[PDB]
């Protein structure tokens, strides 16, 4: 099963690396990053993913998306872990690389200070971080809900059975899809929707200094973008096959 | 014609989550929101909406263009019920599901006051209203032609014997033209171009406590979405037709 | 020669709308429009005039086009006046349209006076002005130059012997096309590159109570649009047919 | 060989017109200009690149991304110089067609002072310039992973024995490839991931007056974008063949 670990690690990267340097212009210059940018860097990122690893391994690229699919009898449970491993390390290493590509701009906007949200936050450049105005229950709803909608959505542009994308342009139609998600659902919580995309770099920015607060800010928000979404692409995933099921 | 039914639910709850998703990041946040956003929302969530319901269905989403093909001899008059009936249950959906997400933004926004439009409204978040330059006959004549606009192209985008978009790919053309309606021609009305994007969410602001106001604001300007979209439909589908059986 | 000469005017006429909204929105409130906005309705814009008349009469949409095509033999000259008048029908009623859909935004915008350029400009939304930086003869360049890019990359995306787009997605491509010559050579003359979107609506502002500087401004600017494309063109697909030949 | 030194020569010289008229438009007016203007002039400029050349010399337009398909055995050694000679050729041109199309502009914006970067910089417009939080060595980093970047997923698009985009769609892929490469990684050294792009038109802006500090900027920054793209190219590139080979 090295095959599938090999793609869901590469595409993974690729994904997380356009994803999170549009995230990092977006933070720390207004001139040359907006949240279009992000919407973008993350939607686009998951193109060209799929176009890595799409016919290896399927290019889930999120553990959530792999977890609703062996949780529904289309990828046997085997493969979980080696899906989720490769997706962890690609993502990590992708963190690791925006840093490092970064670095100077990190260190010159926040004055040297690898700050989580003082006078110049760095860590929401790569995890999500719950804005004051949400509640950790809203914000498991969101991530759960938001994680639905694309999952059912995914189901429909690769459905052979129903109205699928044209063979040969599902990346396109798929990173749209991470587009508007982004556009239309991800100011309540950054639209973690991913498991592999929120906790590998977050665990990253505690290993490069930003401290303990990576965990503990938000009331433990870290455990929800990885709990919710894997409730939300099952649920996302049933209501489609209840819906076609029943068409 | 259950199946219809449960297509036409489906697609216009996903297409409405994305686009009532959209206005309300511009609304509750500039720098999370904007009018492109909204432009882009609404385009590529009719766009999903369509790998949906569109082999099922056809993905209209729409009572104006289920109106249109209807009264143009496509779509049998007794499955006109069924897609209304499908449309607005997803579409009045659809609202709770933003309103549900977006509570404490929408709370923290207003200072806890649901306003149609005081010092900060949050109604025009899930219909549309009048801008006060606006007059109710030049708001009626812009939904009426926004919407001949669209059943036209959707006619030449879908027209297997003129010059379609090629099997596959008319859920992008087609979200396309829903995004550049927006961009050209919604300054003026909201393009709700659809009675269902209009009526059923406005229906759910009332329920919701916003008050009798969405309804009386804009001198009764809730049912020009309604009306206008239907006889614009009908006509951009007629000027089509004669077009082509002229060439 | 009917067929082509509705084909002409129908898509021309769409091309149009989508255009001169998106300019209409740009001018008249910046909360709702933005020389992207303008870039993406034009450009799109022709997407959706290709998918009316591209298989009936080649959607030129764009004198300067049909006059290349015909003095590079590939449209018989009998046609040319036929595409021409259908052209600048189209376009004509298309600024008529959004001179009545914007009507009181136009009115509350300029205070009720239809200015050229005074304290608040609106004839900009129909026809091409003269910055004041450039001079008459480097807008001539430009336009040229300009309409000479859109030729030679029209011909690139078309061509059946060489890489041309995937059949039924011409329309796309061609629209992104449009795009980028706004987004990259714009800002020097609006872009005319089109003797019938330039012409047609002038000549409208001026019968609609803009007065004779629609004609006037810039040096004359007038006839810049209508002669240089022409100019262009022919010299962008003489240039691409030298560059195939010689390959 | 000329007939891909040709293609070279016109892919290159419509895509560095696109890319350079953007980033024209971002530096000299902001009404008019963005940095995702820039990310979709040369992005798309380049997809009209692909039409042009993509079948008679694989579109290049790049020299790292030649140097890398022959170091890779893609493509004989005997080729380089003269892919190499198109695209610095085209480029250079290209160079000298934004200068003279944009010169008013130019000389409006910089008072008549061709500037390198002191009040009103203007250089910058045609090649890029280290940012001044940037040091040399993360900016050769940055140009190398950058490169690698574009090769890796270039290779993915296009491989017809992985998971290619479908034959007649690669040319828009591939121009979305270099748009979020522009998102996502291009504030720290304005993404040059081209030696064609960056060498030829800098050189002209030597030879137009700019003066010696277009190579002297940036500790001799010139031979960064020269170089660095060269080996990020072949890693990349080596890095999917590895991957392939391992699948």
């Amino acid at each position: 099963m090295v095959r599938e670990f090999l793609a869901e690690f590469m595409s993974t990267y690729v994904m997380m690396v356009f994803g999170l340097g549009s995230v990092a212009h977006m933070v720390l210059n207004k001139k040359y990053g907006s949240y279009l940018g992000v919407n973008l860097g993350f939607g686009f990122g998951v193109t060209m993913g799929v176009h890595v690893a799409g016919r290896i391994s399927g290019a889930h690229m999120n553990a959530a998306v792999t977890f609703a699919n062996c949780a529904l009898g289309r990828v046997p449970w085997r493969k979980f872990p080696v899906y989720v491993l490769g997706q962890f390390l690609g993502s990590f290493l992708a963190a690791a690389t925006i840093y490092s590509l970064f670095y100077t701009a990190i260190l010159h906007f926040s004055g040297g200070q690898l700050m989580v949200t003082g006078p110049v936050a760095t860590a929401g450049i790569f995890a999500t971080y719950l804005p004051d105005h949400m509640t950790l229950w809203r914000g498991f709803l969101n991530e759960a809900w938001l994680t639905g909608m694309l999952q059912l959505c995914l189901f429909a542009i690769t459905d052979q059975e129903n109205n699928p994308a044209l063979p040969g342009t599902e990346a396109l139609v798929i990173g749209i899809l991470v587009v508007i998600i982004g556009v239309s659902l991800g100011m309540n919580t950054g639209y973690a929707i991913n498991p592999s995309r929120d906790l590998p770099p977050r665990i990253f920015t505690f290993i490069a200094g930003w401290g303990k607060q990576v965990f503990s800010n938000g009331e433990n928000w870290w455990w929800v973008p990885v709990v919710a979404p894997l409730l939300g692409a099952y649920l996302g995933g049933i209501i489609y096959l209840v819906f076609i099921g029943s068409t």
